[PDB]
């Protein structure tokens, strides 16, 4: 069958991937006792947008549920799936003649049917008529709450839909649950996004020089990913934190736009991941700007390397993700005590939630078509109201096919440290005279992407990780990638 | 005073630029008979957005009118200007403590006052109280129609605004008119955006090889612009049309995403321009993929070079822009006849609107904070209802301080050519035996950015343009060219 491909060495993604997702969705819906025979899933694709009131077009990236089901790159589409038969119909815009002048070839419906391997293609202006003739019992539309944004996913609508019976409650939890478990075809794409992003991270480590701006490495990363990987988008805005900025978890946004000069002695924390055909990656590498770890940098870094590998070594089906978060906390506290930043009973530190002072974010999250992927908190799974753990993007138990980031870190964040020092229950553990040396250190985060397997995990990421590996990588002479 | 700067060799942009814009706006409003004493201009800045219902942040780019007035890069702001005194107040978001962890330093109001050189800074939730205490006669808000998108610009609103007298008709045409005329400080930035984008176009011409994907050059262009120019954004999505795709005017969007393999014998038409601190550039270079113009390619290319230079040579204050469009049409028709593609009376060809078959778009447009900048069709300026001319983005007369693109082109667009061949009023001019040779040629566009001056124009763009200059550049030559 047909495949998506951007040529050269980029990955061929079979459109059969999306056909399988549609099949899996139907199979799950058929098992739901509330779903009536003759139901039709109706999804609305993303539309083209502009900057504010201007005619400046924004590059179109497909809505994630619609992509998951259909893999369609064009704006203005709808897609439907007959639940009982699995038959798929794509609706494409009926374009005006001038499209041929300004935008490109006006493809036929047959072209799209062949391109996407759906059962039928019709024009968008005919959706009401086509759905009417199919005599559905109910239209199943998509509405639910994203548990990372808190936003409500907005259901499909079209002129004439009011003539139909519409249910907007059944679909969302079911299609979310399908997205949580990656097919082998999806895993091949995530292996690829991790491959290219790993290569790009390595090029960045090789290219970093004292005196560069953070954004020069953001630029290089995205250039490698696009030109060599066909990744036109990043999965999220690149986080290129040097020095104290490495303590800022989502650094790099418009308000703090990767505009610091990298200085001798800085730690770098680069959290970047290219996106291919709307599939994510998310990798974080931490390393000394000047290519040589100081003793303090080595100690902090190897603490996070220890929790990283301990968590990965413990992950397997049945493991409760919050237990892995707490494992990382305990290891960080042990290591920080060995360094002399902390003193006392680590058991007592844990009871006082001291780990969250140093790692205020969740250990890791589902990853897929969205970098913070759906399904972390389905009905019945509750958010734990404790420091650190409350930022976990899932409290589920691990099962095969789940894809997770594993991203422990240790940071020196002034307002968290100061809070802790004011609290007698935590302050006794902190050795101020030692901690003072680490103010402005920033932080270390080591982020791998992994798949849960029957017996443990598969590691998707491949970057240097030991102190020796990193120093060797940065000292490498290889001009494998030299723009200009 | 303070400056915007991204370090290295990037341009320092004084915040005095925006203070001057505010002053110019007030001065214009004070002369406006509809404006009362005690009026306050109220603008609302752009807000942060996400992809659909996800928490995937979209990189924030400021709304263009708000940028013009304040130069503010942070999302969630408002800004007001007291018309009678020119006093400026910036309203910034009151951030949650957790911002310090995830997003970065929670800057003081004084930090922002100093950063932006405004007269006062307040928190956004205090805007109703602050405005109330000033006892304004009327709030002047922004509402009007963009004549390129047809969209209505969104006026500012805040909780409590209903307690004020609000006028939303006066401001838009006045602030648009200010934007039409660039200050010397604004011209410094547009000189810079053209410098970097010109350098990037030159790097692309040096790097292009047969067998590359179009998007590899898009990536390279953007990487040059960001890493060397500090241009995090492009002004619009890169148009990298090879072969037949060079006849597609806005090629490169999601539906036609720069994914063709460049072939020997192809013409390339690359329309790309980096954006610096929300100031545009827009440059188009046309060249043979293999670095050597064929005779046919040379002929089409030099026809557009002739119209380009004729227009630039004719432009000066008082010139009616549609007359320049018609001048380009006439030159294209003359040269196409000189090539044997057309025969007969060129006067008659013009009368038959034959020029629009080969150049279906407008000769050029205002450029500024938006690539298709505001103010092309103010009240009283009408769109000309003829092929080609109706696509003009302005029908104004040129005056000093206007910035325009000059972008004639010749394309071989099958459905337009076939229309002409079916039309007895046009068909006899076309020589099919020669024209058949140019089917699938694509097209040539040569686009310069220029400023209208007292004596003529100032050319901002600096790329190779003659056949010899282009072949030299592609062969790797250092500035082997001299501008018009
Ligand atoms: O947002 C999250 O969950 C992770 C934590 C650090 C950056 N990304
Ligand atoms: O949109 C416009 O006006 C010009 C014409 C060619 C591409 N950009
Ligand atoms: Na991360
Ligand atoms: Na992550
Ligand atoms: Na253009
Ligand atoms: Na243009």
């Amino acid at each position: 069958g047909p495949s998506f491909w951007l040529g050269n060495e980029t990955l061929k993604v079979p459109l059969a991937l999306f056909a399988l997702n549609r099949q899996r969705l139907c199979e799950r819906l058929r098992k739901n006792p509330a779903v009536q025979a003759g139901s039709i899933v109706v999804l609305q694709g993303g539309e083209e947008t502009q900057r504010y009131c201007t005619d400046t077009g924004v590059l179109f990236r497909q809505e994630s549920f619609f992509h998951w089901a259909f893999g369609v790159t064009e704006p203005g589409c709808y897609g439907v799936i007959d639940v009982d038969t699995g038959k798929s119909t794509l609706f494409v815009p009926r374009l005006p003649a001038s499209h041929a002048t300004w935008m490109g070839k006006i493809h036929s419906k047959e072209h799209f049917k062949e391109k996407y391997a759906v059962d039928d293609v019709q024009y968008v202006d005919e959706i009401a008529s086509v759905l009417t003739s199919q005599k559905p019992s109910v239209l199943l539309t998509l509405r639910g709450v994203n548990t990372d944004s808190g936003s409500v996913c907005r259901e499909a609508s079209f002129d004439g839909i009011s003539k139909f019976e519409v249910n907007n409650t059944i679909l969302h939890p079911e299609i979310v649950e399908c997205r949580v478990f990656k097919t082998d075809m999806e895993l091949e794409v995530l292996r690829y996004t991790n491959k290219i992003s790993s290569e790009a991270h390595r090029e960045v480590m090789k290219a970093v020089k004292v005196g560069m701006k953070e954004y020069e490495l953001e630029s290089l990363f995205e250039h490698y990913c696009y030109s060599r990987g066909g990744m036109r988008h990043s999965s999220y805005t690149c986080i290129c934190g040097s020095g104290e900025n490495s303590a800022v978890l989502h650094y790099g946004h418009a308000g703090a736009p990767n505009d610091r000069t990298i200085q001798n002695g800085d730690m770098c924390l680069f959290d970047m991941g290219g996106e291919y055909y709307c599939f994510a990656s998310d990798i974080t590498c931490s390393f000394p700007a000047n290519g040589k770890f100081t003793a303090d940098q080595k100690a902090v870094y190897e603490a996070v390397l220890r929790s990283s590998r301990a968590v990965m070594g413990a992950m397997k089906p049945g493991v409760w993700w919050p237990d892995m978060h707490r494992l990382a906390d305990r290891i960080h506290l042990e290591e920080l005590a060995h360094m002399g930043i902390l003193s006392g009973s680590v058991d007592a530190m844990v009871q006082a939630h001291l780990g969250a002072v140093f790692m205020p974010h969740g250990l890791g999250h589902f990853l897929g078509i969205d970098v913070h992927d759906v399904g972390g908190y389905p009905e019945g799974v509750e958010r734990i109201d404790e420091p650190g753990l409350r930022s976990l993007r899932t409290a589920r138990h691990l099962q095969p096919g789940m894809v997770l980031t594993v991203e422990p870190g240790i940071y020196f964040i002034d307002h968290l440290l100061d809070e802790a020092l004011a609290d007698p229950a935590r302050a006794s553990f902190l050795n101020r005279e030692v901690l003072q040396r680490f103010r402005g250190f920033g932080g270390v985060r080591i982020e791998e992407d992994v798949v849960v397997t029957d017996s443990g995990i598969e590691l998707l990421t491949c970057v240097p990780r030991t102190v020796e590996e990193i120093e060797a990588c940065m000292a490498g002479c290889d001009k494998a990638f030299t723009p200009f």
